[PDB]
């Protein structure tokens, strides 16, 4: 659920996922098109992807559990569902500290009518 994913990339990058990570670029938050701006932006769109490969789950609500084993994410033992959502979030979250260096308040708040192209999972 997004309690857990906010909490994990809060723990990975020092910032808060509202709103550091929910309007930025082309998909990281409510968007759904166009070509990433940039890395991070990638992240998202694979994030999304992600989530994409699992129509019968609830990624938003259904809640997951999750320990850090000395700063590796381990996802804890849930039903399938859970376990393959953490495995995305926890994706997501290194791929945004593996791209923090990059991280631009460019792309922030960024207009929808800049998200042009299109790029298939
Ligand atoms: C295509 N779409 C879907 C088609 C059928 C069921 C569920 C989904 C989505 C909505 C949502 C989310 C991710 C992130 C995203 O932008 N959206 C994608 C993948 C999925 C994922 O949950
Ligand atoms: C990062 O926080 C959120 C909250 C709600 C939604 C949504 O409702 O689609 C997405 C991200």
């Amino acid at each position: 659920s997004l309690l857990e994913f906010g909490k994990m990339i809060l723990e990975e990058t020092g910032k808060l996922a509202i709103p550091s990570y929910s309007s930025y670029g082309c998909y990281c938050g409510w968007g759904g098109k166009g070509t990433p701006k940039d890395a991070t932006d990638r992240c998202c769109f694979v994030h999304d992807c992600c989530y994409g490969n699992l129509p019968d789950c609830n990624p938003k609500s259904d809640r997951y559990k999750y320990k850090r084993v000395n700063g590796a994410i381990v996802c804890e033992k849930g039903t399938s569902c859970e376990n393959r959502i953490c495995e995305c979030d926890k994706a997501a979250a290194i791929c945004f500290r593996q791209n923090l260096n990059t991280y631009s308040k460019k792309y922030m708040l960024y207009p929808d009518f800049l998200c042009k192209g299109e790029l298939k999972c």
